[PDB]
């Protein structure tokens, strides 16, 4: 056993490794989305910048979980990072919708992890999830929802003008 | 009853007084360790500085619990502060090992206190412990573990050179 | 066809997608190595910092290739990022040796890509590889070689003192 | 022979004179486009500014080739600068499309020049073209492509509103 390990269930250790993979997957999804908007036939530079930033934020989320694993005396086990479900993201609206779905999926995983930490009476792990993950998820979901709403109301995806103006005035 | 008291169980009040004593005990252990390294026949000034700082930090932990007791309308009851288990701490490695054991013991007490606060549905007390104690404990335990590891790998306690170089490059 | 595409062979486009995957793989290898050194039973913080920096640099290498793909009118196609070959990296010396092997493998791929670009008379792609990749690879390989040499001469991996002192004086 | 001349083929010298003319022609095309947008019945001041800047950049491209000719000991021979193919550029979208076509034509000429320099084993000339011309061309082509895409998606050229808003938010 690790000399630092205390009140850290093997199930929690495994669940943290699963979450590390999911955060890295989210980073990869946003990386793919970003460069879609950098295509010469899409050409929305602020969509590209927004998603690239989100990609880097997800890598930080993964790194903090790796730090947590070691802090508690668990051992990191990495798996393949799956490619994103799409190569072509269709439109600014469709990418925002996919990002919303992604964030809600990652949120569900975090809630299941918190439930496990509660079941195993691990208040340090509960606090870690609450402090560093749960409100960040709620804010990200709300922001993406707001963006989807704007784009729909402006007439996307059929209006290329709508996506252009949203790119300039909200993401720029 | 105190005019401020609300949702604060007598058992929680007693457990807080027990924790105050334990934090003061930890302060005393680190004070003893510090001056061991200030001995002319030990002479590791950065070990001495490190443990003196830890001693002062533990006094702050005790003071914050005393503040909490009064905030919630409980009444502070103090007990003797027991002398540390050792007069002679043997080596830098042995002191670090004793500090690791101490921090894990104090952590166990904090986890039992959190379990009591949960059992009595006292979310303010739960949050207090999580916010101000539990991650500080996890960080301290990880740091001490890292230090023990370094010292062992460098050849302590038999290598006086190892302890000297660790004193200079990690604690200095 | 893309409106921007000119003198860009389909084979080159495919080879660039292969290189993007390899750079992301290299980023993942260094991420794994970094947190190995953050383990409480390894505890070499400057090895950890060094490899984390290298991980972030590899992500920038991948991003620049994604930018290139779009600049030339090719289309990005992403694949799974394979997990690193090892979970446990053994020692500072062994990790440096694995990093050296990794960088030489990535270099070989870049040289094959340059040979393809030469075969297809694509001087823009040749210049891109030379300017942004080939000397960076040569410098990284030389640095890792120097590090391996130091560690061996100092007595690693058997000397935990050697790895500690290298961590402090070269990587710190 | 020039006292400085070394490894500089007569064919390369002639090809450089041809490129000088083409760069001056490109400068003239952009000058014409610029003042089209300054017409009172067109009135898009940021299109005008953008193309005037591009015109001045092309003159710098020509000047650098003239400097190169003398550096290598060749002799500059100038020809008439042909007037642009159009007097009336129709719309912001049409001008951007013509600029894209122009840049791809100039790129093709640069690639033919690089092929000649390769055939004559003139690595200095190869490096000159790669360093100062080929990536500038790729970037210009990508930028113009992005602009064409935006304008089409926004509803140009039929939407005078689209061209107005693009003028303000992308070129302004
Ligand atoms: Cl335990
Ligand atoms: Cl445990
Ligand atoms: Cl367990
Ligand atoms: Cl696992
Ligand atoms: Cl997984
Ligand atoms: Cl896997
Ligand atoms: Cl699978
Ligand atoms: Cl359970
Ligand atoms: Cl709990
Ligand atoms: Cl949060
Ligand atoms: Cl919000
Ligand atoms: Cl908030
Ligand atoms: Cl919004
Ligand atoms: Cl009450
Ligand atoms: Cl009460
Ligand atoms: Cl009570
Ligand atoms: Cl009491
Ligand atoms: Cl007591
Ligand atoms: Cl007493
Ligand atoms: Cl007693
Ligand atoms: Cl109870
Ligand atoms: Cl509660
Ligand atoms: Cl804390
Ligand atoms: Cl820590
Ligand atoms: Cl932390
Ligand atoms: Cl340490
Ligand atoms: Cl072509
Ligand atoms: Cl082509
Ligand atoms: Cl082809
Ligand atoms: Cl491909
Ligand atoms: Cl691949
Ligand atoms: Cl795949
Ligand atoms: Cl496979
Ligand atoms: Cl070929
Ligand atoms: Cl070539
Ligand atoms: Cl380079
Ligand atoms: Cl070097
Ligand atoms: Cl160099
Ligand atoms: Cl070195
Ligand atoms: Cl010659
Ligand atoms: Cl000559
Ligand atoms: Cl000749
Ligand atoms: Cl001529
Ligand atoms: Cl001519
Ligand atoms: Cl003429
Ligand atoms: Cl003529
Ligand atoms: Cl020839
Ligand atoms: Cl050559
Ligand atoms: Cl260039
Ligand atoms: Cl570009
Ligand atoms: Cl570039
Ligand atoms: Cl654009
Ligand atoms: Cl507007
Ligand atoms: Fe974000
Ligand atoms: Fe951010
Ligand atoms: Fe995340
Ligand atoms: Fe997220
Ligand atoms: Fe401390
Ligand atoms: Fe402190
Ligand atoms: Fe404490
Ligand atoms: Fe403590
Ligand atoms: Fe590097
Ligand atoms: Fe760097
Ligand atoms: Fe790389
Ligand atoms: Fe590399
Ligand atoms: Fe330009
Ligand atoms: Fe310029
Ligand atoms: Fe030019
Ligand atoms: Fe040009
Ligand atoms: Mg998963
Ligand atoms: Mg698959
Ligand atoms: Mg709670
Ligand atoms: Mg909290
Ligand atoms: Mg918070
Ligand atoms: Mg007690
Ligand atoms: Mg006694
Ligand atoms: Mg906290
Ligand atoms: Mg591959
Ligand atoms: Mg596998
Ligand atoms: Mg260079
Ligand atoms: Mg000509
Ligand atoms: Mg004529
Ligand atoms: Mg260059």
């Amino acid at each position: 056993t690790s000399q630092v390990r205390q009140n850290y269930h093997q199930d929690s250790e495994a669940a943290i490794n699963r979450q590390i993979n999911l955060e890295l997957y989210a980073s990869y999804v946003y990386l793919s989305m970003s460069y879609y908007f950098d295509r010469d036939d899409v050409a929305l530079k602020n969509f590209a910048k927004y998603f690239l930033h989100q990609s880097h934020e997800e890598r930080e989320h993964a790194e903090k979980l790796m730090k947590l694993q070691n802090q508690r005396g668990g051992r990191i086990f990495l798996q393949d990072i799956k490619k994103p479900d799409c190569d072509d993201w269709e439109s600014g609206l469709n990418a925002m919708e996919c990002a919303l779905h992604l964030e809600k999926n990652v949120n569900q995983s975090l809630l299941e992890l918190h439930k496990l930490a509660t079941d195993k009476n691990d208040p340090h792990l509960c606090d870690f999830i609450e402090t560093h993950y749960l409100n960040e998820q709620v804010k990200a979901i709300k922001e993406l929802g707001d963006h989807v709403t704007n784009l729909r109301k402006m007439g996307a995806p059929e209006s290329g003008l709508a996506e252009y103006l949203f790119d300039k005035h909200t993401l720029g």
